Formats: C-alpha cells, structure tokens, sequence
C-alpha cells in the first residue's frame, strides 16, 4: 500500500523508470498545445472578417449620414441652433434617399416590419416631446404633463421636409432604417459570403435641455445565410475534428486518472481508520484544469463548426471559449515542472502565499471599496476618469501601480476657479489614496509573497 | 478588577461567550454600510443633474456667442487684428438679441438690478483704459496714468456698433448678462425642475498688451425655487430617516462604550496611585471615529433633505459629507478584523511604523520644499506643468512615483535653442531631483515600513 | 605550472609587477572606444541624409497627389462616395501631369521599363475587379468569379478622363508612377549627390466592400551613382583605415591569449589525467566578444567604405552593425574592472543569478505565451493595442512595467454598451494578468537577482 | 583637549546647556529660510511679466505674418508648391507693411543699423542659391559650385513683388525685420515699463531638396531702458538689504566656525604628532553649503537690485542664481537634523552608502553610454524620441524607470513594413535595454542603498 502510494506520486521520469510506463499525456499536450493554438489563429480570420466589416460599415454610416461629421468627434458632435438641427436631420434623410447613387458600397432598402416603420415604409423619423409643455423662465413658471407623446413621419425608399420641432418641450428626434449589404470579404478567406442587415439608429438628444444637443449613430448588425448563393468553383472541417478527438483522449486519460487517485484516496482512508484537508491530497488539481480545458476547447470547437456551417453566428462567444481553452492549453503544460523543485519556484510561492494574501485582501478591500464609492459618486461629475464605477476602479487601480498620475490631477485643476472645494477635496483624495496604497498597502502585498518565497527557498 | 479590565478587552466572539452579550454594534455597522452607500448613490442622481445642467448650458453659451469657436480650443482661443476683435463682439452682441430665434434652448432676459446694467438693460458692453495713455515706441517714450476708465454700452433685449476702442490703452473689453432658464432633465428623477440664472461674462483681455488677446466665457449659476409651478401627477424621506436613525443609533451606542471606558480608566489610575501615554489606552479610536462619521452623515442627510426640500442648494458641500461619511463607514468595519492577528496585519505594521516614518519626513520635506519652490519660480515661466505651486507639487509627486517622466524632460527641449542656460539648469534639476528621491528617499520610506512589519511579523 | 596558472589569471597591474609586461591591450581598447564612437558619429550624418531624402519627398508626394491630405490624417484618410473617389484619382493623375509647374522640387519622369507600364508610359491607372460580379442583397442572391481582372490606363507624360469604376465588384484602384531626382543637400556633408528613383504607389482600397475606401501613398526609393556629375572644387578614408588596423591589432592580441590559454588548458587537463564544466574556465569570454566586435566593425568598416564610394546603398546594414559594434566596444571594458571586486558587483551577481533565472523563465514563459495568444486572437478585433502579435507582446511588457494601463483600459469602455461580454472578458483577462506579473511573478524574479546579490555580497 | 573637541563636536542644545552659548546660527537659518523665499517668488512676478510680454509677441507674430498658421502647426508648418511659397513671402511683406492698421499691438518700425538691412530699409526679403547650379535628373547629371549666393530685396516702411525664385537650386529665403514695442503690463506690479527690440526672422528652407519648404518665425528680444518716461503718480529695495545682511551675517558666522574648526584641527594633529582622511573630519560641510549659499543668495540680490534699477536684463541668470540658493537654503536646515539618530536616516544612509554606489555607476556608465550613442545613431533617423543625443539619454531614463514605453515601442511599428530590419534591431534594442537595466541593474542599485541604511539601522 505505501509503496503504491509512493508510485502514485512518482514524476513521470520515475514511474517510466518504475513500469516502463509511456508518457503519452506529456506528448498529448504538446499536441494539444501546437493544435489547439492553431486553430485560434486560423478562427482568428473569420471573427476578423467578421467584425472588420461592422465596423468600416458604421464608419461610411457617420460620414453619409451624419452633416459636418469628421473622425475623432464622435464625443462632441452637437448642434447649438435650430437651423443646425433642422440642417442636420434634413441632410440624413437626403442621403438616405440618395444612397443607390453616391454610396461606394451596394445597400438594397428593407420596408415594412413592424415598428417603427409602418407597411412600405423604409425610413422612420419620430420626434418625442411632452404631452403638455408649457414653459415659462421669464415668469419662472411651468405647467408640464411629462407623459411623452411620439409622432413619426414615414419616408419611403425610391413631406418630411415640413417636419416642425417643439423646441421648448421636445425629448429627442430619432431616425431609424435597415440597409442590406453582402460581407463579399469572405471570399478572400475561402468562405460563402454571408447576408448582413444594419439597423441604424440616428439621435438627435435633448433629454437635458441645455441648448446643446448631441447627434450620435449607432448600428446593430444581423447575420443570415443568403438564398442560394453561387461561387464559381469554389481542411477546416477535418482539423476541428482532429481538435475534438486530442481533446477527448485527453479528457478520458484525465478521467481515468482521477478515478485512479479518488480509488486511492478511499482505500488509504479506509486503512487510516481501520489503524478532509487530507482528503484533497490524492485530488490532482491540474488534471480538474485539464478536464475543464477539454470540455472548453470542444465546446468552442462544437461552436465553431456551427458557425462555418452557417447554423450560429455568435463570433464573441466562440472567440471568448478558444481562447480561454488556448490559455488554459498553455498553463496546463506547468505541471510536468512541479516535480523538480529547480523549475517550481512559483507554483510553490504560490501555494504557500495565497492564503495570507487573501487574508490581507479582506481588510485592503473594504478600504478600496470606500474610495471607489467616493471617487465615483463625489468626482465623477467633475472628472473624466471618475464617470462609472468600473471606470473609477480602473482609474484607482492603475494609480496604485503609478500610472496616469499627472494627468489625473491635472483633469481639475480646472475646477480650481469654478469649485475650489471640490478642487482641495480632490487634493486630499488622490494624495492620500496613493500614499496610503502605493507605500503602505502595495508593500505589504509584496513583502507577503517575498516572505512565502523565503520560506521555499 | 482584573477581570473587568480583561473582559473590557475582549473580542466580541469572547464577549459573547463570557456574558452573551449580543453584537448589535456589529450589526449596526453592516446596515449602516449598506444604507449610507445606497443614500450616496441616490443623492449623486440630483448631484449629476444639477453638474451637468450647468455644464451643459455653459458650452451651449461658448458655441452661441464666441465667433469661430470648437470644442478644445479654450485655452488658445484669441482674437490677432482689430477686425477679428470688432467681428467678436459684434458677434457675441447679435446672438444674445437673436436668442429666441436661433437657440435650442429656452431663455429669458433679465433687465437692471445693479451694475453694471442700468434699470431695463440687459446686455452691458464694458471697455477699460487707462486714464491718460501715450505710447509712443518711435521715440521710446511714453505717458500714462494707469488709473483705469470704465465705459459702458448698455443693450436692452429685444447703437453698440459705434463702438469705438482706444486699442493702444485698452486694458480689457468685457460682456455681461444674465439669463433664466429651467432645469427641465430633473423630471426623469421625480423632481420638481429648478429656475436656473446664468450670469455670463465674456472677457477680451489686453492686460499683457501683446498684440494677442484671449477670449473666454464663463457663468455663474444662481438656482431658485419656481414660482408656483405644475406637474401632473407628480421615498426619499423616508430613507433619509432611516440613516438619520440608524446613524443616531451608533453614535449613541460608541458614546455609552467611550464613558465606559472612561470609567474603566479613572478606576484603573486612581487604584495604581494607591499601590498619559497608558492612560491613552482605553481610548477607543475605532468609536472616535465611528461618531465623526454618524456626525457626518447625519448633517450630510440633513442637508441632502433642505436641498430636496429646496431650501438649499450646495450640492458640492452636501457631496462632499456624504462621501467622507461613506468612505469612514467601510473603513471602521476593520475594527472587527483587528482581534484576529491573521487579519490585522496592516494597522499592526501601520501603528509599529508611523513614528519613525513621521520623522523620517521631517526631514523630507525641506529638500521637498525647496524643490517645490525652485521649480515653481525658476522653471515656470517655460514649463506648463510648473506655473503654480500645487501645480509644481503634483508634478514632482508624479515623477517621483514614475509617471510622465519623459514628456517633462520633453517640454524643456524647446528652450534648447533658446534658453540654452534655462535648459541645462533643468536638466540639472529634474535629473537630480529623479535620482535622490526615487532611488534614496522613497527605498528607505519603503525600508522604514517593510521593517515595521517584519517586526510585527 | 602552478605558478603559470596563477600567472595566467593575474590582473594587468599584478602582471606588470611580476614580469613588466606593458597593458598594450587596455590602451588598445581605449583607443577603440575613442575611434570607433567617432566613425559611427560620422557615419550618422550621412545616413541621416539618406533617411531625411527619402522621409521628405515621400510626405511631399502625399501633400502634392492626395486631395485634401492633411497632416496625422493618413490612418484615417479615405473616401466615402463614388464623387470623392473619382476626384481623388483625377486630382492625383492632374498633380502628375502638372508636376514641372507646380512642385518645389526637380523631377524627372521615367518611361517603360517593364509592367505595368507599358513602353512610353509613365503613369498606369489601373482597376482591379472581380472576373464575375452579380451581387443583389435585395434578393439575398449573389453569382461570383473570384478572380481577379486587371484593366489598366496608361499616361504618358507632358483619355484617362473616361475612367468608369465597377464599383459593385471592384476590388482596387491603383496609380504607379517614378519619379527621379537629385540628393542635393549631400553637398553640405563634401560628398557627391546621388540620383534617386521614387517608384510611387497610390491604392485607393476596396477590399472590405463596407463602402469606406482608404487611400494610401507608398514610396521606394532606389539610389545609383549619377552619370559624369560635375562639383566645383570639390579626411574620411584615413579615419576607415585607422579604425580598420586597431581592430585587426586588437583581434590578433586576443587571438594570441586564446591560443595561449587553450594551450595551457590542454597541458593542465593531461597532467590532471596523469595524477568539461571546469574545461571553459580557460576560455576568456571577454576576448571571445572582443573578436566578435572586432569582426563586427570591421566588416561595417568596409560596409561604409564601400557605400562613400557608392558600390554599395545598404544603409540599414552598415548602421546596425557599426552601432553593434559600438556597443560591444563599449561594454568590453569592463573586463578590466572584473579584477577588483568592490568594482564586479554587477557581473558577479549576474553570473551567480541567471541559471536560476533561466530556470524560473520556463516556466513563466508558458503562461506569458498563452496571454499573448488569447490576447492576440480575442481582444485585438476590438482594441487597437492588440492588433498583431508583436504589438500585444509590447502591450503585456508595457503592462508588467506599470505603464499605460489606464489607457489600455479605457480603449474596452466603448465596447461596454456594443458587445458587452467582450468587455466583461477584457475585463477579467486584463485584472488577472496584471495581478499575477506585476505582484508575483516579478517580485520572484526580482528576488532571485537580489538573493544572487547577497550570496555574493 | 579632549574636552574642548569634545564641546566642539556637541548639538546646540548641549552647547546651550554646558555654555549658555545662544543658537543664533538657527534662528539665522529660520530667518533666512523665510525671507529667502519671499524674496524669490517676488522676483517670479518680474520674471514672469518679461518672459510671457516675449512669447505672448511672438505668438501674435506667428499668427500675423504667416498665411494660414494655426496653433500647434509649428513642427509641420510647410510649403508644397511654387504658388503657396510665393503667396506665404507676399502675405509676410504686406502684412509687415499693413502692421499699423490692422495688429493689435502698438509697433514702431526700425530702419538701417546694418546688415541685411540697408540705410532707410525696414525689412530685408533675401534668397540664397548656389552659384552655378545645373540640375539634370533626366539625364543624371549635374553641375554645381555650391558657393552659396544671397540676393536681398528692401522694403521701406511705410518692387518686392517683382520677386523670382531660382527653385532648382534655391538654398533659402529669409525674412527679416525689427520693431519696437513697450511692455506696459510692468505697471500692474509698480513697475516702470521698459522698451523691448524685436528681431524677427522669418526662414522658408529648401536645404534639404526634398519638394517640401518648412516655414518658421524666430524671435529676439532686446531690451532697453525708455528715454525720460512719465507714470503718474508712480520696498523692494529694503527687502534686498535685508536679505543682503541676513546673508552677511551668516556668512561671518559660518567663517568663524571653520577656522574655529581648523584651529582645532591644527592643535589636534601637532599633538598627535608629539605623542588626511582623519583631517578632513574638524571641516564641517555644512558651514560650506551654507557659506555657498550666502555667497549665491548675495550675487542674486545684487543682480536683481541691477535689474531693478535698470542697469542689467539678465533675468534667466538671476532666476537660476536665486532659485538655487533658495533650494540649498531649504536644505541646510537639515545640519540640525543630524544630532539626534531617528531624524537622521536619510543623511546617514548617504553617507554610507554613497562610495559603493559611485564604484557601482563606474561599471553602469558604460554600458549606458554604449546603449545612448547606438541608439541615437541607429534608431535616431527614424524614431522621434532618439533625435538627439540629450533626447536619447532622456527616452532611456525614462525607460529605466518604466515610463512611456509602449509609445516608445510603438513609434517602431510603422518601420514594419518599410524597414523590417531596422525594426527587428529595434525590437532586440529595446528589450535587452529595458530587461537589463530595470531588473539587474536598477535592482542591485536599489539594494546597495537598501543594505547601507541596514548597515545604520
Ligand atoms: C483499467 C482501466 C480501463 C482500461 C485502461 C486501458 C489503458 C488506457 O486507457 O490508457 C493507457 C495509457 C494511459 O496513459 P497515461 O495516462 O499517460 O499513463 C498513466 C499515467 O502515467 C499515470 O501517471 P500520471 O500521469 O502522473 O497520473 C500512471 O500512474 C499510470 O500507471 P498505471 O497504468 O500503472 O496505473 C499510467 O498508466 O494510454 C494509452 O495507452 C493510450 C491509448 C490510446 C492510443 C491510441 C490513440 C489514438
Ligand atoms: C495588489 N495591490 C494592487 S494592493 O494595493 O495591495 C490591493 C490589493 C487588494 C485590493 S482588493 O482586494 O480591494 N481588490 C481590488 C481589485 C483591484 C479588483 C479586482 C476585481 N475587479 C473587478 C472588475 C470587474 C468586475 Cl465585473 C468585477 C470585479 F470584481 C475590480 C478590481 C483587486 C485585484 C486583485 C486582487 C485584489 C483586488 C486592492 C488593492
Ligand atoms: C513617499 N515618497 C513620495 S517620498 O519620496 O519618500 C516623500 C516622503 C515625504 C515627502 S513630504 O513629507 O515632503 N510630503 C510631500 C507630499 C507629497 C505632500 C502632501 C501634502 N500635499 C498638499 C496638497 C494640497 C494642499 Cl492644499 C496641502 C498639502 F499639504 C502636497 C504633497 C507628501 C505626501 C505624503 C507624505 C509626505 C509628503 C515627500 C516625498
Ligand atoms: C521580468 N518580468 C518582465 S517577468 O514578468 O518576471 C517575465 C519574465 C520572463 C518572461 S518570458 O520568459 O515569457 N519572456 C517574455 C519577454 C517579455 C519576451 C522577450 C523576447 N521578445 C521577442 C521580441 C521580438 C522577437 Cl522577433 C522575438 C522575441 F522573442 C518578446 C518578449 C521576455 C523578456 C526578458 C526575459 C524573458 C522574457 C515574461 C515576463
Ligand atoms: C520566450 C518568451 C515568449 C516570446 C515571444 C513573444 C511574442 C514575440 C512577438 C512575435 C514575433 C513577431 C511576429 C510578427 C508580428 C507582426
Ligand atoms: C493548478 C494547481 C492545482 C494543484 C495545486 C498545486 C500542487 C501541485
Ligand atoms: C483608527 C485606529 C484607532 C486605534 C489605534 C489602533 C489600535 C486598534
Ligand atoms: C562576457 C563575460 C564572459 C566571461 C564570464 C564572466 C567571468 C569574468
Ligand atoms: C552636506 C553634508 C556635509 C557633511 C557630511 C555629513 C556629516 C554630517
Ligand atoms: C458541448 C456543448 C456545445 C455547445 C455549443
């Protein structure tokens, strides 16, 4: 029993020596690794494609569409006057309609479909305002029923041009329409084009009634299968197989492995009783990675081949569930290292750092929390950095390790005219943030695992 | 005695055990995180409506009445020849009289009321000279009585264009009026909108008689409550109730803990007699702090209900309360990891450090200092990030924590050709300062605090 | 032979006290650090001037043949409607048939050659198509032949007018012309001008078929000798040969040491027998680097000889390896400060620490890959940082050093709203590996240099 | 003996107590610290006023006399074609002769004074082309005498149209001119304004050849006093005195200190004699600072007294003497510090620890200057941060300490595909540098200083 044992934890070096036994897990995740990383790359082009075409398709959208646009504006296109808005709004809907003319790309109209867009309709242009507007600054005085009323003028593809805005109550101005266009790239990539419908959505916003109004575009695309496409004399397929079926032997050594070790754990408690940290000796933790990984990689893999053969078209997850397994693939290969200590230095800090580590993160925690509420809710109308909550702990996070400083404090020193008290409230947040965090708690973080390091040294 | 002394010191686990006392503090200080946090983020709704409001408007302003002005061009933005000086105000003049006819936005006028308006004026047209102004470079020569003349056109809202400026004696030309408005965007949080008055200066300012003069806008927002205003159909309270309970409860309860400690200290140095610093150790700093807070966030809530209530309008101040107040809630929850020495590593290693630290500083800071004001006053005048002294600080702040190093050297390149002296003296200066602080100063802060925990270690 | 030995590895001083010997070699290497910075200086200002020629005319050509370029526009610079493009290319054709009349510069053109232009042409328009191209997303149809037909216009210099573009299946546009000129400014170095070719490239790309088209100019530039130049009245090859016969004296001496100890290396390894590791103790590494910079510059030497006497064009080359050559002259002597140990800090504790360092990169090395792959594949659709390979190597680096890290961030905030579960992923992927390098991995290899530091210390 | 070194060698507190002496060198100190600093920032306000009255007039020149300039255009302000060269000279000139109707300034113009201007001229429009200069791309030839011939047109103030450039072998054009201007802001600081000369060039450069003339404006500033001024109505002097005494009175103690100590050192050796290193231990550097300090503070207050008085202009030189002495001034203040151990860390730390640094540098200065001039030589032609060699030095300390690097890495990007070689070295050059210097170097340099103050602890 000790010396199965003993075996059971033998390197792979020691147990060939031992039995002879052929290191076939070892050289199936080399293959693993070389394949795996493959077929990222080669999934790499068509996600590409994919988003590529999205993207230089809302590009030409703003410079059609959008009157005076130029790139880079995109945060500040506004306009300030009625004949700006109505100039703006006008230039939409002409391009609109002059489209099959001017455009360098091939745009087909889509009509009907439900709202907003009434039967035969191509283009929808809603205004949104008050049900009862009445406003009166001279007199201080207003009489308002904030219920919005929507009125929508229809435009047809080859009257909207008497259009009359209610200024003084208007919520927003909106134009919807659909284009259809053809992701001919593929071709280049050795793949049937697929059918893209844009639906595009310009703003015209005055939800604050400030005299500014924002314009912004936005598009959301859906992909089809075109209706019996034709190309003239037009392996992936067998290299995702051959993906599943490392990946599945892998999963089944793994498997078997870890029934092995549980059989072991229960016979050696057995005889412990008969003469649960303990317990989770005999569970071999890289091999619960390996499976995991596995089950990734063949459900990216599954993905995959459904969207080649034109059944799915969710590029993000497949992407996200590859790449994952190609990062786990490559981690995974660290446990053939464990066994020489020259080469475990890491694994074995680690190991013997992390519960500390996590101790000292429940108190660091609770501080860093505070200071992201603050920032956020105190600065964030002030400071460009402080906008969100996720952008506050991005903002604080990257201050901890000593980057974007100068310009952090440097984004209100405006406010130091306008409001001083917000101005020295900021001084003392960032100035006692850092010092608190970079010198005090970022040293101990460290001093903790170069204490673990000292210990396995 | 001993044993009172003893169980005073115990942990609330401990205390429980020994006497069953309940934990109702503890469970005050959970509650009152989760309550102070939501108040927070309620109030920065109205804060951000209110911030944005005003910025907003403010923007509109500068693209309405400044001639030939974008986004980002503020602190450049000039006017070079007295035609494009004449075109600004003239500009800026005919905008205000054709604001209702162009604007997005809906304003009214506001007439008299002091200077520098005249009773029934609404625009106030300022150009400042000196008294007696000969300038005469031909010969080298000049007079002047720098006693300044005002005079003042007067524009009522719907004989400025005989304008005539004395350009070799301007001092400077400004702008002045007010306009009303609502704060409409505050019905999307169930509130009642505000009456907003802008007050809006704009400045032509010749002070440095250059042959360049800038051109700013700025306002000043003055918010009143509406004269009997209408919403159809139009809780907070109640929450802000609740706070001002559960914080009362806890102020209440770390003041019975300090008079008991109190107690317990008389008690323990009159018996010492009979058979500072010590007594400075039934002072429970956790309870000092949890009361500052309860008192913060109760002003803080009170002043949270006077602005809702519209009896009050610093939103910034009331920001400032109530962030701080929620900053010191999640930090005094530490005091509950400080019996577990597991989790109390840092104020362990902050308490041991703290004093050498301090008088580590004292020493920093005069080279600091010096630093500080050498750069402030040598290099100001040539460098964007030295014109003033916090200026000067934070950009030294950066640098010794490694940030925007490069762009600093960067920005003195220019002065190569032309102050080659000023030039090396920066180098001189930034190398030296970036040497002693970085690598000797900010290694043995580190070193004093590092130390400090090993020894609580 | 004891005393050989010792003899052998005696420092220049105690070899001069015991048997007078003169350090010719210490001399030698200072007069090559001297001589070989001087080439290399001198060498600059004729590459420079190369470097300058060709930068200039290329962002002339942009400025002279691009409608519209502005400067920084060239990632962004494209065409929108079948208008713009048609401008582009005839605005482009016009610039280069009004060439001698408008540019600053001396151009000749060039005729023939070879394709694409035919003989007595000098400009080819040309527009590249899809062989077969029905293309009908109203039906959701297509009927495609992929390959690809060039129709190409040929310009001669001082009908291209009736250019009509097959803009549903055209795949691009592209205008080739050379032009010639003369490097004048070469005079200012006492050197004679060359005669440039500028092969110019103009695409105006529709790859994407996402109705944005970019337009780029590229440039290659070849360099001949001109033909019977004449300079009125018109030293470098002496300095050459100098630098030439120290480097050839210094590699004989350091031939002749490794000769001398692999002699007694061989003696004192068959006495040893008589009575590997510790064989390369002989073999001085210094000298071997000697001889490779040695070699180094003496092959730049001839590289630059040969292009002053314009044989040869191949800056890039000569550069690389004079600069190379320069640094290994400068780092060689430090093996002249090896000797005396309060001088070997660093060189002892590097050959105390990199095995082990070695050792820990394998490991780290795995998991470094694995972020780049996911990275690569993953993000590098969306984020602008991780577009190739190398580019994300150089984000990950930058990151490990705390630097940029807001800004990588913040480029994943606009896809928060687009494609949520990408940001969600950046997100994760970007925490962990920054957590993991900067506080784990770093510290311990940091801690590896500095414990190798103490061991010698 | 003994006990009079031993008194010599005690704090000023144990002195008090053991003579009575009074600290009157400390409150000196206080005192000079104070007023030292008063008198500093003061002069920044005369300081400041100078250098904003020159580069605000240079700015208005920039936006005056050159056609179509925009702010932040400087680095790529340039011409392109024969006609905008020409439109740029012409718009100089008339702007130059319109400068009393339209600038918003007040200039007189200056005539004759020699060279390039004639008697009577204002302003000199001079090209500059070679002497014989046939250029023959065609064929590949070319005749030059590159003798440089200037041809210089006049322009009294209020023929040069008639203007014909030699574009083939044009050298440059310049334009210069001079004007007179008074610097009235000195009033608002009780000053009387002084009398500022303008030399203004204006340079179009062809040197390079390359079809693309940047366009630049340089300024000098010259200023003089104004013959007989009047300000109505119109202590700084005191405060200088004051200043100047305090100095005196420092410098008479601090030198009756030292030869006090030298005294004591006399007697010590002769008796140790009877019965260099050691010597130089009675010197105390403290009093050498503070004797250099007074000396500098003395210097500026007399040279800021000249300026005042109007006998002297040199601002830059009396800002760097006053800033300096202000810095050393601040510093030392710390001689008090170094009596009791737990304030002197920082002081005893560098006193140990600086010998084995300075030996440390010796070996990392080479490396470092082999990295600058290969990088400055290689990589300088194509990226913007290795321009220079001050510049290099700048980008690899920044470097060192982990600032901008990915903008330094991706300044190399675009080489990619022009010049992959030179990329790939940069790659190599880049990455050695940073791994080298921030993980070995920068480690053992830190862990000197670390050990030293370990040493002291
Ligand atoms: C009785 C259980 C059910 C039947 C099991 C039958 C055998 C089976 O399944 O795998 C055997 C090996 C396993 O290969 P592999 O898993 O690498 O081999 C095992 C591991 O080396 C394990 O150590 P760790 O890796 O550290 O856990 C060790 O303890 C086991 O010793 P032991 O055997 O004495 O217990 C080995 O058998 O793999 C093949 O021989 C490839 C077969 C496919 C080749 C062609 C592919 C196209
Ligand atoms: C090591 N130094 C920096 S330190 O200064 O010593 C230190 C130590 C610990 C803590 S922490 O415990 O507060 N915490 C804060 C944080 C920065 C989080 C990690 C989760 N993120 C997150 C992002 C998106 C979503 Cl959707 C959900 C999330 F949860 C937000 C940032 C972090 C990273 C790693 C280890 C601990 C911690 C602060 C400072
Ligand atoms: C730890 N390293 C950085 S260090 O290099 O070791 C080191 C150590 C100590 C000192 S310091 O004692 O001079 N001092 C300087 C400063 C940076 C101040 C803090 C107050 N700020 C302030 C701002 C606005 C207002 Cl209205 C008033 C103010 F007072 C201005 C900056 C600081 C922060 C934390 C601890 C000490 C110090 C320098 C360097
Ligand atoms: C020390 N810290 C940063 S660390 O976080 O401890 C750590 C330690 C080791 C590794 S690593 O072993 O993965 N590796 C990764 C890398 C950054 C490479 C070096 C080669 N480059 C390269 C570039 C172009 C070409 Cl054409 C070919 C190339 F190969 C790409 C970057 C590096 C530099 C120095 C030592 C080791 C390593 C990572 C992090
Ligand atoms: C040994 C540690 C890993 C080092 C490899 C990291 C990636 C290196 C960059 C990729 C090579 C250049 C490919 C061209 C990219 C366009
Ligand atoms: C991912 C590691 C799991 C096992 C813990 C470490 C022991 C080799
Ligand atoms: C904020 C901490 C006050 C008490 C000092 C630390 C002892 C628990
Ligand atoms: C470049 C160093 C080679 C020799 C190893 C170090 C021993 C002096
Ligand atoms: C500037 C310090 C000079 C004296 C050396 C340190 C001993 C107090
Ligand atoms: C194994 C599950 C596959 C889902 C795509």
């Amino acid at each position: 029993l000790r010396r199965r044992l003993k075996y059971f934890f033998m390197s792979p070096c020691d147990k060939f020596r031992a039995k002879g036994r052929k290191p076939c897990k070892l050289m199936l995740q080399v293959v693993k690794i070389l394949v795996v990383t493959v077929q990222l790359i080669l999934f790499g082009l068509s996600n590409q494609l994919a988003v590529t075409f999205r993207e230089e398709n809302t590009i030409a959208f703003r410079h059609l569409f959008l009157l005076g646009y130029s790139d880079g504006a995109d945060d500040t296109f506004a306009a300030y006057t009625r004949e700006q808005l109505y100039q703006a709004i006008f230039h939409a809907v002409d391009q609109y309609l002059a489209l099959p003319d001017v455009s360098l790309g091939r745009y087909a109209y889509v009509r009907g479909g439900g709202d907003p867009w009434t039967n035969g309709s191509g283009l929808a242009l809603c205004q949104r305002y008050y049900h009862r507007g009445h406003v009166d600054p001279a007199n201080d005085t207003f009489d308002i029923d904030p219920m919005v009323v929507t009125d929508c003028i229809q435009v047809d593809p080859p009257s909207y041009k008497n259009l009359t805005l209610k200024f003084h109550k208007l919520v927003n101005v909106t134009i919807h329409f659909r284009l259809k266009t053809i992701n001919l790239q593929s071709l280049i990539n050795n793949e049937i084009p697929d059918c893209y419908t844009f639906s595009v959505l310009i703003t015209f916003d005055n939800k604050a009634h400030s005299g500014r109004i924002p314009i912004s575009l936005e598009t959301q695309a859906h992909i089809q299968e075109c209706k019996h496409p034709s190309v003239f004399q037009h392996f992936r397929l067998l290299f995702d197989v051959v993906v599943i079926l490392t990946c599945s032997l892998s999963f089944l050594l793994c498997a078997r492995s870890l029934l092995r070790g549980f059989l072991l754990q229960n016979e050696f408690v057995g005889f412990m009783w008969r003469q649960l940290w303990e317990r989770l000796e005999f569970v071999n933790g890289w091999y619960i990675l390996l499976v995991t990984s596995d089950v990734l990689t063949i459900s990216g893999t599954i993905m995959k081949i459904g969207i080649e053969a034109k059944n799915l078209a969710s590029y993000d997850v497949c992407s996200i569930l590859l790449g994952t397994s190609t990062l786990l693939v490559w981690v995974g290969v660290i446990r053939y290292l464990t066994f020489f200590h020259n080469y475990n230095i890491l694994i074995a800090t680690l190991r013997v750092a992390l519960p500390s580590v996590m101790r000292f993160c429940c108190c660091v925690a609770v501080i860093y929390l505070g200071y992201c509420f603050c920032g956020w809710i105190v600065l964030g109308p002030y400071h460009v950095k402080f906008r969100s909550l996720s952008m506050v702990s991005e903002c604080l996070f990257s201050l901890i390790n000593g980057d974007d400083m100068f310009v952090t404090f440097a984004a209100m020193q405006a406010q130091q005219g306008r409001s001083s008290l917000v101005w020295l409230f900021s001084q003392l947040y960032l100035y006692s943030f850092i010092s608190l965090f970079i010198y005090m708690v970022l040293s101990l973080f460290i001093a903790l695992i170069t204490g673990a390091y000292d210990t396995i040294k």
